[PDB]
């Protein structure tokens, strides 16, 4: 790690602390992540797998530094996250063509991960990175106050062996947030998160989600709320966007649209790649 000059702290995550840093030998500007822990052998193999999971919409893992019984991940650096961009665009809103481009690119990144049986598990605006070229990239995955706003209901209900559908749920929540300029389900506890989902989409039952009542944390005593219309949930999003969002937010993970099928949805018929106005 003596090969890198730290410039500034850019974040703190579940797995560790991230710095903007400069390689003293190549002059390369990178994101250096110090992993929070000797390093287990299983961790080294799983991280070695991430190195090969390369795609234009996945933040590149340049190098894995396992020296002096410490672990550092050297990543590609991007200048802004979607959280800061959404905050900067709050007065006017992100233009719909740019929302659509970002959603389309992230679904391409997800379809790629998911085809290699790799789940993100914790998508959120803070780990979605953007550049001046109009690209958006997935970061902070592959090592498996905590934000619960994007957590799929099967995780909250105690599913131990959840699927790639949890990522589709998170991305649908982020899509809604880009459109409305407000978090869709801003829970501040696991039950508040669950009940916020239930108040908008209706308390799930065996009809809409077969097997829901036998889930580890399901309680028959859950209040029974009626579902709201999507026209009320994400105005002024057009019918194509609302249709896609409804499929990304299906309760049953088996009914929830896949990343590959979402890419063929009519909402992306007129997709383009606009360039954002970034203030760096
Ligand atoms: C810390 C938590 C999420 C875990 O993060 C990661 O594992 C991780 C991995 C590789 C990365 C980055 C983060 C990163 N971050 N860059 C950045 C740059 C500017 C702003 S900001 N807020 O708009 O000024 C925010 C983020 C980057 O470039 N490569």
């Amino acid at each position: 790690m003596e090969n890198f000059q730290k410039v500034e702290k850019i974040g703190e995550g579940t797995y560790g602390v991230v710095y903007k840093a400069r390689n003293k030998l190549t002059g390369e500007v990178v994101a250096l992540k110090k992993i929070r822990l000797g390093v287990p052998s299983t961790a080294i193999r799983e991280i070695s797998l991430l190195k090969e999971l390369n795609h234009p919409n996945i933040v590149k893992l340049l190098d894995v530094i396992h020296t002096e019984n410490k672990l550092y991940l050297v990543f590609e650096f991007l200048h802004q996250d979607l959280k800061k961009f959404m905050d900067a665009s709050a007065l006017t809103g992100i233009p719909l063509p740019l929302i659509k481009s970002y959603l389309f690119q992230l679904l391409q990144g997800l379809a790629f991960c998911h085809s290699h049986r790799v789940l993100h598990r914790d998508l959120k605006p803070q780990n979605l990175l953007i550049n001046t070229e109009g690209a958006i990239k997935l970061a902070d995955f592959g090592l498996a106050v905590v934000t619960l706003w994007y957590r799929a209901p099967e995780i909250l209900l105690g599913c131990k062996y959840y699927s790639t559908a949890v990522d589709i749920w998170s991305l649908g929540c982020i899509f809604a947030e880009m459109v409305t300029r407000r978090a869709l389900f801003p829970g501040d506890s696991e039950i508040d998160q669950l009940f916020r989902i239930f108040r908008t989409l209706g308390t799930p039952d065996e009809v809409v989600w077969p097997g829901v009542t036998s889930m580890p944390d399901y309680k028959p005593s859950f209040p029974k709320w009626a579902r709201q219309d999507f026209s009320k949930v994400v105005p002024p999003l057009d019918e194509d966007g609302r249709s896609l969002l409804s499929q990304m937010l299906h309760y049953d993970p088996n009914k929830r649209i896949s990343a590959k099928a979402a890419l063929a949805h009519p909402f992306f018929q007129d997709v383009t790649k606009p360039v954002p106005h970034l203030r760096l």
